[PDB]
C-alpha cells in the first residue's frame, strides 16, 4: 500500500498545505529568506571560485602590498561564504523546527479532536501507532524534509542556468542528452524506491512498537516487577526488538539497490557528457581539426556539461532522503487521512439500546428504557464481564448503541454531568491541575484568588497528606502519578476531582480500594451533601443505601431494574 | 554535566568496548570489510580520476574502435566504482542495524537485570526516560556514527599519503602548517560543540518526555475521553510540545555557531595552501624565475596541499554529526554507567522491620515479627494508604527497609512463591503467554503435549469466553490487553495465571472488581483446593473466612495481629 503512487502526492500536498498554510506565513517567509540565501551564495561560491584563478598573477610577481588587498578580499569574501553557507544550513534547522511545529500542531488538533485519541488506540488496527506517527515521524519526515530543502530550492534557477550555458556549447543534441539521463535517472528510481517505502513504513511500525514495548514496563514497571519479570521481559521484548532488527536489515538489503541506482547516475554521469560528443567520432559532421577542433571543444563541452550534472546529480543524490521522505509522509498522510473523516434534570434517556463488544455480534445489554433524573443515583451492579461499564461508555459519547437511541439532556462540565473511569487519569502537571483535570485551568475560570475549595475538599477527601508529599502546589511535580501514587488514593484524588466539579449527575464507576463503611460511604456522605445524585457501579454491600435502583445485568443481555428501598 | 569532557571518552569506549567485543566479532569483520573496501575505492576513484585526462587524446584523433576499448575501460570502472561506494555506504547501514543490534541488547541485559527496570522508573529522576535511551538513543547514535564510520576509517590512510605527497612539495614548513590549522580547527569546535551537547541531551529528554507524553494517551485512552479531555490534553501536550520546540529551537541558534566554525574551517582552507606559500612574496629565499619559479610551483602546490584539505575537512565536516554522536553518549553512557552500578513452608521472615516511603522519612509499618507457615494466608487489611502494599513490595525484593531484616525461606516460581500485584499485569502476547507469564514458555518446562490445564482454569476461572474472543492460543494477537481486556476479568486472567502456577505461598493482592461472595470467594475456593495459602490484601467482609490473621495497619506504623477465627 505505499507504494509512492499517485497517492502519495495527494499524502505530500495536503501535508505541504499546512506546512505552507499561505503566503507571508511563518515558514514561507522563512523559505524566501531561503531562496534569496542560496541566491547569494551561488554568487560568492562562484566568486570565491575565481580568487585561486586570480591568485597566480599576484604570486606570480611576488608584491606584498597588492597582495594584501586580494587576501583581504578573500577572507571577507569568505567569511561571506561562510555566513551565507551556514545561514542555509541554519534556517533550514529552524525550517526543520518551524516546520514540525506547524505540522505537529495540526495533527495535535486532529488528535484531540472530539475523541480521536480514544478511537486510533482503542477502536482501531489500521493505524498501529499514533503516538510515533506524531512525535518521531513528524521529527523524522521534517528532518528529512529540511536536508533536501537547501537543494530543492536552488535546482529551479542553477538547472535553468547551466542549461543556457549548455545550450550555447553543444546545441539540440546537448542538455537533451542529459534531460534524458534524467529521465533513465529517476524511472530506474522510482523503480527502486518502491520496496524501500513498503519496508519502511514496516520499519517504522516495529520502530514504533519496539518503543511502545517499553513504555508497557516504563508505565507498568511496578506490576512487571512483582512478578520478578526480568527474564520474561527481556526475551519479549528483544522479540520486538529482532523482528525491528530483521527489517531494519532488510531495508538495507533493499537500499543497497538504491545506492547503486544513485552512484551508478553520479560516476557515469562524469562520462556521459563525454559520449554526447561521439558525434566527431562517430559522425564527424564537424570536422574541421584534429588537434584544434577535437581538443578544446571538448574541454569546454565537459567544463559545462559536467558543470550542469553537478546541479543535476543533486536532485538524484538526495533520492535516499525522498524514499524515507515517502516513507514518512505514507506514515502522516496515513494518518491524517483517518483522523480527518473521524472528525466528521433527566441525566440521559435510553430507548431499546442494544450495546455490543466492538468486535463480537451478541449484545452485552439488550434493550434500555432508562431516564435519570436529580436525586435518583442508580447503581449498575451486575457480573464480571456482562458489559456494566459498557452503558456508561455511550452515554459519554465513547461507544455508540448498534440499535438503538442515546442522548443526554445535560451538558458535560463543572456543574453538568461528570464521569468517572474504572481505571481512574491522571495526567502530568500540579496537584491543582490533578484535581480540576476537565477544566485544566480555574483562575480565568471562577475568577476568586483563594482556592480553599481545594484544600478543604482534599483533607475532606481524606488525602492532605499528599499536599506535602508534592510540596504544595507547585508546577513540574516531575512525577509520573501512577506508580507514586496509590490505588487506594487514585480513587480518593479522583474524588477531590469530583468534589470540585460537583456535577448535577456524576457518572462515577468502581469506587473500590476504599473502606466500604469507613470511607467508600464517606466519600458518597459528601455526594448527597453537595447534591450530587450519582449513578455508580459496583458490587458491594453497602452502596444500596445511596441508590435508588439497582439494574442487574446477570446474562447476555437483561434488564432487572428494581428500586431497592 | 554532559560537557564534551575527558569523561565522554570513557563513556565512549565502554560504548564502543560493547560494539566491537572483540577481535573476529560479528562488528569487527564487518569493519575490516569496511576498511577494505574504502581501500580498493580510493584506488578506483583515482583510477577513473584519470579517465578524463586520458579521454582527450583518443577523441584527438577520432579512431572509434580504439575508442570502444576506453568506455568499456571506463564502464567497468564505473559500475566497479559504484559498487565499491554503494557497498560501502551499504556495509555501514549494515554496521548501523548490527551495532544497535549489539547495543540495545547490551542494554537490555542491564535494563532487565534484576530489577532494574522498575527502579530506574519509579525510584529515580536522574535517568528519565531510559525507554527513550534504549530505543531510539541507541539507534540515533548509531546511525550517527555509522554516517562517520565511513570517513573516519579512509582519514587515517589517506591523511598519512597526502602528507607524505605535501612534505615532497613544499618540506617543514608545508603540512604543520594544516596540521597547525586543525589544532585551530578543532579546538574551535570543541569549545563550540560544548554549548550543542548540553542543549541536546536537554533536546533529547525533552523529545523522551514528549513521546511518553503520547504514550501517556495511547495507555490511558479509555479514562481520558471519559473525562472528554481532548480540549485539556491538547494544552498539555502542546505544553509538553513547546518546551521541546523551544528546546530545538534553541539548538539551531547554537548549532548556527557551529555551522560557522566548519564552514569557515572549510572556505579559508581552499585559500590557506596559498598563503603558506607566503614565502615568495613575504621572504623570497628561493627567488630564481618571475613566470617559472612563482607560477606552477604553487600551481602544484595548490594541487597537492587542497587535495590535503579535501580528505583533512572531512574531520571537520563530520563535527556537526560528532556533536550528536557525543550528545547521544552522554545519554546512553549516563544509562549503562547507572544500569552497571545497579547490578550490584515458613514462607517469610519479618524482624524489626520499619518500611518507608522512598521520599518521605516516617514510616508506614513499624515493627515486624512476622512468620508466616503453610496454610496460614494471612489477610493485610487495612487503611487506604497506610503502607498495606509497601510490607508485600520487600517481600518481592523491590524495596528495602531501612531498619529491619526481612528475608524469604521459598524461592520464586510455579510452585514456590508468587506474587500478583494491585494493578494487574499483561504483556503483549498470547493468551498462552498471559496465563504462564512469569515462565515465558512451558513446553521445555513441562514436558507434556496436551495443555488442558490453562483451558480447564480459564473456565475455573470463569473467562472462558475470552478464548474465543483471542481464537484459541494463536500468537499476535495485536491487542493491548488492558483497553480490550477489562478489569473485572484482569483479575480473572490474573488468577488463572496465579491456578497454573500455583505455589506454596501466593502473595495475592487486591482481587477487587469481581463479586464479593460469588465469584471472589469461588476464585478462593481454588485456593485451598490447590492448596496455595495466599497472603491477601483486601478490605472486604468476605476474606476473613479464608484468611486465619488480620494485621491491621490503622496509624503510622501499627501491628495489631489478631488471628480472626
Ligand atoms: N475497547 C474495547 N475494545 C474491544 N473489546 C472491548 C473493549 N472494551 C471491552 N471490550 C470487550 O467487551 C467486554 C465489555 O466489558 P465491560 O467494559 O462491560 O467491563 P466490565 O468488567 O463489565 O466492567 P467493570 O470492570 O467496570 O466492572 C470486555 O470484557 C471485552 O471482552
Ligand atoms: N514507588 C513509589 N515511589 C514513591 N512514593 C511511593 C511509591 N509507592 C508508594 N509511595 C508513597 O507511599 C505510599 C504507600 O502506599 P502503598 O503502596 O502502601 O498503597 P496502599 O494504598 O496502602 O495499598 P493498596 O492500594 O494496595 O491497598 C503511597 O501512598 C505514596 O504516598
Amino acid at each position: 500500500r505505499p507504494r509512492l503512487d499517485l497517492q502519495f502526492l495527494q499524502r505530500f500536498l495536503q501535508i505541504l498545505k499546512v506546512l505552507f498554510p499561505s503566503w507571508s506565513s511563518q515558514n514561507a517567509l522563512m523559505f524566501l529568506t531561503l531562496l534569496c540565501l542560496t541566491l547569494l551564495e551561488q554568487f560568492v561560491i562562484y566568486q570565491v571560485g575565481l580568487i585561486p584563478s586570480q591568485y597566480y598573477g599576484v604570486l606570480g610577481n611576488k608584491d606584498l602590498e597588492g597582495f594584501k588587498t586580494l587576501t583581504f578580499l578573500a577572507v571577507m569574501l569568505i567569511v561571506l561564504n561562510s555566513t551565507l553557507k551556514s545561514f542555509d544550513q541554519f534556517t533550514c534547522n529552524l525550517l526543520y523546527v518551524s516546520w514540525r511545529k506547524d505540522l505537529t500542531e495540526h495533527l495535535h488538533r486532529l488528535y484531540f479532536r472530539g475523541r480521536a485519541y480514544y478511537t486510533l488506540n482503542v477502536l482501531r488496527d489500521d493505524i498501529d501507532n499514533p503516538d510515533q506517527r506524531i512525535s518521531q515521524d513528524v521529527e523524522r519526515f521534517c528532518r528529512q524534509l529540511s536536508s533536501m530543502a537547501s537543494k530543492l530550492i536552488i535546482s529551479p534557477f542553477t538547472l535553468v542556468y547551466y542549461t543556457y550555458q549548455c545550450f550555447q556549447s553543444t546545441g539540440w543534441l546537448g542538455p537533451v542528452s542529459i534531460f534524458g539521463y534524467f529521465i533513465l535517472g529517476t524511472v530506474v528510481n522510482k523503480t527502486l524506491m518502491g520496496p524501500i517505502v513498503m519496508k519502511l513504513v514496516h520499519q517504522e511500525k516495529l520502530e514504533g512498537d519496539f518503543r511502545f514495548k517499553h513504555m508497557q514496563i516504563r508505565v507498568n514497571a511496578e506490576p512487571a516487577a512483582f512478578y520478578r519479570a526480568g527474564h520474561v521481559e527481556h526475551m519479549r521484548t528483544d522479540r520486538r526488538l529482532q523482528r525491528l532488527l530483521q527489517t531494519q536489515r532488510e531495508l538495507m538489503s533493499k537500499e543497497l539497490w538504491l545506492y547503486i541506482g544513485i552512484n551508478t547516475f553520479d560516476y557515469l554521469g562524469s562520462i556521459l557528457s563525454y559520449v554526447v560528443i561521439a558525434i566527431p567520432i562517430f559522425s564527424g559532421v564537424y570536422g574541421d581539426l584534429s588537434p584544434a577542433e577535437l581538443s578544446t571543444l571538448v574541454s569546454k563541452n565537459a567544463f559545462v556539461c559536467i558543470y550542469l550534472i553537478s546541479c543535476f546529480t543533486q536532485l538524484i543524490d538526495l533520492s535516499t532522503t525522498l524514499s524515507d521522505v515517502a516513507g514518512y509522509t505514507h506514515r502522516i498522510g496515513q494518518l491524517r487521512e483517518t483522523l480527518l473523516d473521524m472528525s466528521l434534570d433527566t441525566a440521559f434517556l435510553l430507548e431499546r439500546v442494544s450495546i455490543s463488544a466492538p468486535s463480537s455480534d451478541k449484545p452485552l445489554i439488550k434493550d434500555l428504557s432508562l431516564k435519570i433524573s436529580e436525586g435518583q443515583s442508580l447503581l449498575i451492579t451486575g457480573n464480571t464481564g456482562t458489559g456494566k461499564t459498557s452503558l456508561l461508555r455511550v452515554l459519554g459519547g465513547l461507544w455508540t448503541s448498534t440499535r438503538g437511541s442515546v442522548q443526554m439532556l445535560t451538558d458535560f462540565g463543572p456543574h453538568g454531568v461528570l464521569f468517572l473511569p474504572q481505571k481512574p487519569f491522571f495526567t502530568d502537571g500540579t496537584l491543582r491541575e490533578q484535581v480540576i483535570y476537565p477544566l485544566k485551568e480555574v483562575y480565568p475560570d471562577s475568577g476568586s484568588a483563594d482556592d480553599e475549595r481545594i484544600l478543604r475538599f482534599l483533607e475532606l477527601a481524606g488525602l492532605s497528606n499528599l499536599v506535602a508529599r508534592t510540596e504544595g502546589l507547585d508546577q513540574q511535580v516531575d512525577w509520573n502519578w501512577y506508580d507514586v501514587l496509590s490505588p487506594g488514593e487514585m480513587q480518593r484524588l479522583s474524588f477531590a476531582r469530583l468534589f470540585y466539579l460537583q456535577p448535577k449527575y456524576a457518572v462515577l464507576d468502581q469506587a473500590t480500594s476504599a473502606l466500604t463503611e469507613e470511607v467508600e460511604s464517606e466519600l458518597y456522605r459528601i455526594g448527597q451533601q453537595l447534591g450530587m445524585t450519582f449513578i455508580s457501579v459496583g458490587h458491594r454491600q453497602s452502596l444500596e443505601k445511596f441508590h435508588s435502583l439497582v439494574l442487574k445485568l446477570c446474562g447476555g443481555g437483561r434488564w432487572e431494574l428494581m428500586r431497592i428501598k
